[PDB]
């Protein structure tokens, strides 16, 4: 019933995460994305309410689904002899944040504020649903160019949220915290806040602040573009070497730089159209 239900379009991307194709749901013409992942390549397995062994991404995406549009929606999934296929809602027109930044350079602060705020709302929703993403980065954020809404994608490195230490990690290394680099140990929320600091620097400077393990461990931030004192302060706080020196999500969103965010539609009108 997979090839019956969907018309497959072009390949959108492929890499460590699998292969993702553009698609259309035949029944009603809904734009979709079709993600294929080989069974051998699946690092983390989970189990459904009725106890079926699936990729962790399937478990996690079901835990987050609801009216909220900050996280990509899982529409369906299929098992094959050597692979799983995931059907995801696809915004149209769309561009990932990595490509958007590559083309436009460093983002104006007003725009970064709107985008960052929306990423924070999406991550908070994940956590509230018991889900930890573990790979927050520009490549995992899609921009709905008409409505100015961002969507978090790719939960294939994620895990159930817990309060004890994680000792496994398969997300993106240059967004990973110094405690992972040094000790192979981290806690969920504080590691997430570190990756959010990396992301915010990326938005306002047009590139990530650290390339090497030694730079992550030193944690010394240098600004290559003109960035406001308040934005610099928030970034440096997110990037505190000691996990307990990092702000809570509440503290980030109450920070002075985060006041007076634009609504998504205002953001599209001013910055995207
Ligand atoms: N290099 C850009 C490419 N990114 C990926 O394929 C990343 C891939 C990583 N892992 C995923 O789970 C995943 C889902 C999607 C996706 C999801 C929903 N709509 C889309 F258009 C794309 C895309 N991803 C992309 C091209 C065109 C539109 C969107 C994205």
């Amino acid at each position: 019933p997979l090839e019956s239900q969907y018309q497959v379009g072009p390949l959108l991307g492929s890499g460590g995460f699998g292969s993702v194709y553009s698609g259309i749901r035949v029944s009603d013409n809904l734009p979709v994305a079709i993600k294929h992942v080989e069974k051998d390549r699946i690092s983390d397995w989970g189990e459904l309410p009725n106890g079926t062994r699936v990729p962790m991404e399937v478990v996690l995406l079901k835990k987050v689904s609801s009216g909220f549009s900050g996280v990509i929606r899982l529409l369906d999934w299929f098992e094959r002899p050597d692979s799983f296929v995931l059907i995801l809602e696809r915004p149209e027109p769309v561009q990932d944040l990595f490509d958007f930044i590559t083309e436009r350079g460093a983002l104006q602060e007003e725009l970064a504020r709107s985008f960052f705020w929306q990423v924070l709302e999406a991550v908070r929703h994940c956590h509230n649903c018991g889900v930890l993403h573990r790979d927050i980065k520009d490549e995992n954020i899609l921009i709905d160019l008409n409505r100015g809404e961002l969507k978090l994608i790719d939960f294939g490195s994620g895990a159930l949220l817990k309060d004890t230490v994680y000792t496994d990690f398969d997300g993106t290394r240059v967004y990973s915290p110094p405690e992972w680099i040094r000790y192979h140990r981290y806690h969920g929320r504080s590691a997430a806040v570190w990756s959010l600091g990396i992301l915010l620097y990326d938005m306002v400077c047009g590139d990530i602040p650290f390339e090497h393990d030694e730079e992550i461990i030193r944690g010394q931030v240098f600004f290559r573009q003109r960035v406001s004192s308040e934005c610099q302060h928030l970034i440096r706080w997110c990037l505190a070497l000691r996990p307990s020196d990092r702000p809570t999500f509440e503290e980030i969103q109450n920070h002075p730089w985060m006041q007076d965010v634009l609504l998504p539609q205002e953001t599209a009108e001013i910055h995207l159209h």
